[PDB]
């Protein structure tokens, strides 16, 4: 199989960084990706290990950035059995495209 | 902004083709994309116009195929207000990789 | 087959736009793409029709830009028969990533 | 900067594997990538370390394969000063798309 996603958009918020209790670092943030048009997809990005550290250190709300990684579909069933699932890019790389 | 997805996986089912009542053709199907490992993401693909016709004509359950397109997050609120959303690739191209 | 290239780098020069004598517009320019490190690949980009008009109108030396397109290997033999060939990306899209 | 290439085509020959005298493994091979049409680009692929071992072990002339990596422009001047350069994809991944 093969799975590759490339995105350029703006962070909607500061990245949120936590250490899940196994001792690994996770950073998430959300990219506003216009369809250009007024329509927008807001896509959750997830960074791990060193790439999480980087995102924490250098990304802020409003920053334009390139992310490549893989599409991951996070599935779960409710108590009642109704299916819910979340979409995430697991970042392989984060590239700055402006200066600040 | 920029939005590009490349996938290779197998159709889990025959593609479903309907003409939404505006007179446009839509074909959907679902790609099993392993993470290779036993874990798998099942990703809905959506084709439109000529690419819908192609998918209808030449794709069948189990076929390996490459799709490129764009990640689209289909959002909606329930009667009760609880947020639900669906993930879809709007295909730009479909490429055969085997013979059959 | 499948052929897709994504690049982000800076124009080394203003784009050069000519109408080849068949009545089609061609714009070329060269992207400095670091390997980041001090090493750099300088890659010729070629735009056609409306995308040539765009490149002409909005790109200038030093501008950061994203290009996707296809790798094309332009081959030729000299008078003496020695093989020469050139590499080019035929752009499908050009995306601004900064403001100016 | 950012540099990503995705290709699907057939090997024109068996891969050639040598250990350059520094103790690293290099495998090369050439992908026939149609433009589909009768026109074709033949693109040199270069694999290193474990990915070189893989290419050696599992790729053969005529095999369909997906490669992602980065465009590298290998430059050199002749004794006489005339510029020559070669194009290569440095593979990040090699993915089988058929069974054999």
């Amino acid at each position: 199989s093969y799975n590759k996603v490339v995105l350029v958009g703006r962070l909607t918020r500061d990245p949120e960084t936590r250490q899940t209790l196994d001792g690994n670092l996770i950073t998430t943030f959300t990219l506003a990706v216009n369809r250009g048009g007024d329509d927008v997809d807001f896509i959750r990005i997830v960074a791990f290990r060193k790439l999480a550290e980087l995102a924490h250190n250098y990304l802020q709300k409003g920053r334009m950035v390139l992310v490549d990684g893989k599409l991951r579909i996070n599935k779960w069933k409710t108590n009642d059995g109704q299916p819910r699932s979340t979409v995430e890019i697991w970042a392989d790389n984060i590239v700055f495209v402006d200066s600040k």
